């Protein structure tokens, strides 16, 4: 069923809350035993948001390999994403270790450091060229190279250095700065513009490790970003773009991380973004 018609049918009937609960009811349930170990309690931002054991990212160290991060592997679309939480004061070194080990080119950030008067994630990148950051626990150095500030997003060039080998890599930081404190954006136009800027960079392409995507919990806004991207790629691989079922794509993605899309308003916004983006695809 053409999703644009399914959309008007749900909207006219006001059944967004009913569709969303059906998804929550059918979603996969897999163990997260490593996330709930007592040694990991200070590695988790939210008690109710954990990575499944089968899909979790492992840090390459014998001490403790745990980070709140999942590999979402979309087989038909041929795209992979790492979804993670906003880093904590004691996990900023783990975060950059993961970026290094997984060979990521891009980091996508969909939140502000402060929202609703509370801290949603650590200040995990340098704000001035001449004041670099050193992570002593993971032996990494991070330098701000340049910054391009626009109306809806900021793009930063960073240099990450493995102090152990003196190898360096260029990381691009794509920071969407205008998602509102409550609700979802009114138009998907600036979110779609942002997504196509990330694509243009090469960050989502198979010659690199998976893109790292985060918000505060790494399931709501982060879920919207990967669902829209995968749906638009599929609408292009299929003889009948109309065969793309956004609810079936979301349940597939929920096999890899729990809770993707946190509200009925985020589900509706995801439909809007894909409907509007398809008009350019
Ligand atoms: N009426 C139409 N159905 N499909 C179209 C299409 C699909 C993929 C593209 O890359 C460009 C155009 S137009």
């Amino acid at each position: 069923m053409e999703m644009e018609k399914e959309f008007e049918q749900i909207d006219k009937s006001g059944s967004w809350a009913a569709i969303y609960q059906d998804i929550r009811h059918e979603a996969s349930d897999f163990p997260s035993r490593v996330a709930k170990l007592p040694k990991n309690k200070n590695r988790n931002r939210y008690r109710d948001v954990s990575p499944f054991d089968h899909s979790r990212i492992k840090l390459h160290q014998e001490d403790n390999d745990y980070i709140n991060a999942s590999l979402i592997k979309m087989e038909e679309a041929q795209r992979s994403y790492i979804l993670t939480q906003g880093p904590l004061p004691n996990t900023v070194g783990h975060f950059w270790e993961m970026v290094w080990e997984q060979k990521s080119r891009g980091v996508v950030m969909l939140n502000r450091v402060m929202e609703k008067g509370s801290l949603k994630c650590a200040q995990y990148w340098p704000q001035k060229e001449e004041k670099e950051m050193i992570f002593e626990d993971t032996n990494l150095k991070l330098t701000l190279i340049s910054e391009d500030i626009k109306s809806y997003y900021t793009v930063r060039q960073l240099e990450l250095e493995n102090l152990t080998t003196q190898e360096t890599r260029e990381i691009l930081h794509f920071h969407y700065t205008t998602w509102p404190d409550f609700g979802v954006p009114e138009s998907p136009a600036s979110f779609l513009n942002f997504l196509f800027k990330v694509r243009e960079s090469g960050s989502l392409s198979p010659e690199h490790g998976p893109v790292v995507v985060h918000c505060s919990a790494g399931i709501g806004r982060s879920g919207t970003f990967c669902l829209a991207d995968t749906c638009l790629l599929l609408m292009d691989k299929r003889k009948d773009p109309s065969s793309v079922d956004i609810k079936k794509v979301l349940l597939e993605m929920r096999k890899f991380r729990m809770g993707l899309i946190q509200t009925a308003d985020q589900l509706r916004f995801s439909y809007l973004a894909v409907i509007e983006g398809a008009k350019f695809i």
